[PDB]
């Protein structure tokens, strides 16, 4: 495929919250593994939360997290690609629906 | 789509109109009284506010799915062609979707 601009489609395709939109948002813009930790500084919450959202995006497959702190999360490298395959499956879900 | 098949799509609808939990909530309830109701008798089954209710009717009128009637009464009651809004409504939203997955 912009991805700040979908937030709508992204959070409803994936039924996600804001706080998960945030974490993969921001995940995607920095480019490079981070700590849970770090996260937590950046949106000001405590770990626990922040690894709440982690494991949401990755039962995704949005998010992978590596063992060595202690675990590293990154974004697919192919990360584009698969959101918009997930958009368009997302958008076909709901035209049944209206059925 | 169909009158008891609306609850199944509960997601979809407030996902796509950007509405909340009550205001759904609101919206399915009416559907399925199939009657018009008061502010007052919504408040009542959901226990909240007669504003957080005519919050709600405000909004879902603004959408289109619900008429106000002045009878000193304020009733509300669904739109004629709720189902065929609905309808069009979902699929210009997974219309905006696939348009956003260029």
């Amino acid at each position: 495929m912009k991805l700040e601009s979908k937030k709508d489609e992204i959070r409803c395709c994936y039924k996600i919250t804001d706080t998960d939109v945030a974490v993969l948002l921001k995940m995607v813009e920095i480019e490079k593994p981070i700590t849970s930790e770090e996260l937590a500084d950046i949106f000001k919450l405590s770990k626990t939360t922040v690894e709440n959202s982690l494991k949401k995006l990755i039962e995704l497959g949005l998010v992978v997290r590596t063992k060595t702190p202690k675990y590293y999360y990154s974004i697919s490298s192919n990360i584009l690609e698969k959101i918009r395959n997930d958009l368009l499956n997302c958008a076909k879900r709901m035209e049944l629906a209206a059925t």
